[PDB]
């Protein structure tokens, strides 16, 4: 199916620091990206936990330098939280897509069909998530405010500062 493309208009402890526009392969995994698509537009309001299925003022809670950005958790921010529009979590549609470089979007998870509403954005190749992440798109504008995040990472996974998903959409 025609690809979507989205957009999350990030803040860096509150200063606005740029956008990330980011294409979803709609035609490979329908389900995940359009899962994804609708946390953009926040088009499925409230979702079981009674929070908003939304990623509009969630955070990078979890940055690590040299590997990836992870975000998506709106209802804990801790990484233990998120839903997806589906409702809890859903089976893993396919490994077609690899973890190929820098800018590749894939689902977080906590094992195999677990798939919620957590993601991460790989700042580098991470040729073993492959199999294991399903990745259902990629950057296309804005890798530079992706490193401008992962500059406030830690090894130990802990921000320096909230890196935030002041706004997110759809673009036509
Ligand atoms: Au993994």
């Amino acid at each position: 199916m025609s690809r979507s493309k989205v957009f999350f208009d990030i803040t860096i402890g509150g200063k606005a620091s740029g956008r990330i526009v980011m294409e979803l392969y709609d035609d490979v995994v329908p389900k995940t990206a359009g899962n994804f698509r609708a946390l953009c537009t926040g088009e499925n309001g409230i979702g079981k936990s009674g929070k908003p299925l939304h990623f509009k003022g969630s955070k990078f809670h979890r940055i690590i330098p040299n590997f990836m950005i992870q975000g998506g958790d709106f209802t804990r921010g801790n990484g233990t939280g998120g839903e997806s529009i589906y409702g809890e979590k859903f089976p893993d549609e396919n490994f077609k897509e690899k973890h190929t470089g820098p800018g590749v979007l894939s689902m977080a998870n906590a094992g195999p069909n677990t798939n919620g509403s957590q993601f991460f954005l790989c700042t580098v190749k991470t040729e073993w998530l492959d199999g294991k992440h399903v990745v259902f798109g990629r950057v296309v504008e804005g890798l530079d405010v992706v490193k401008a995040v992962e500059s406030n990472g830690s090894q130990s996974g802990k921000p320096v500062k909230d890196c935030m998903i002041a706004d997110c959409g759809q673009l036509k």
